[PDB]
């Protein structure tokens, strides 16, 4: 009945800046496309050092939430990450919980207008039948 | 290098994935949507394995006693667009997963994995991928600004 997607800001620990001119680091989750409706989304966002990452529960997970909160218009969350700087030292976790819909979800690091960074987007589709047919699926290094 | 690795966990849910008579056997197929991502120069690995050890980081050990090699055992077909792989059988048991390991030069697009029939007329297709916003070819264009992945569920 629910699907939750997983976004980690800075999973590599690098230092991440954004010019001056393009304002702050956003992340912007939504479905290009049918769309996805997340009026019902349930949002949780965890900072922690970038050294731990590669279980959002555990104590090296902070939860803000609160701190940096959020929008959402239900087909688009945005988070302001407050800075046009992440050091490499800092991770942040975005979780995502949505009713279990199929379709095209996107995840990004850009400037609030979407011209300028990474997008990620993860999709599923039923393409016919009941059987239990099932994968996951994500790139890696 | 400047290589990533397309992994996709076949039943990572553990439960019975079945093929009434006439679907013909369980495939997967990987490919590409859209520019399309190159497959010609792919490095692909297939690993018969438990479903419990399947994590959603998908970042284990593929060397250790839990993960088997079956590349040869199961093969697949390359054409530079599509990679298929045939599971030689119309069922494939709860207590049985596999991972296949596409490994290409880093490429911005978006890649397919299904569990269907050789036709893609039937059963479940996931797709995955990033791209560049702005196209510009500076310090973050070189690094992985962030990473998205799907919870897979195990009852």
């Amino acid at each position: 009945q629910t699907e939750t997607y997983i976004t980690q800001i800075n999973p590599e620990g690098k230092e991440m800046y954004f010019a001056s001119g393009l304002g702050n680091l956003y992340t912007i989750i939504g479905s290009d496309g049918s769309p996805v409706n997340l009026l019902n989304a349930e949002v949780k966002i965890l900072k922690t050092n970038s050294k731990n990452l590669t279980n959002y529960d555990s104590p090296e997970f902070e939860d803000v939430t609160s701190q940096y909160s959020y929008t959402n218009d239900g087909s688009k969350i945005t988070i302001d990450w407050k800075t046009n700087s992440i050091s490499s030292t800092t991770s942040y976790v975005v979780l995502v919980k949505i009713p279990k819909q199929s379709g095209v979800l996107y995840s990004t690091v850009s400037d609030i207008n979407q011209t300028y960074g990474s997008k990620y987007s993860y999709g599923h589709t039923n393409i016919s039948g009941d059987s239990d047919a099932n994968a996951e699926i994500k790139l890696l290094s």
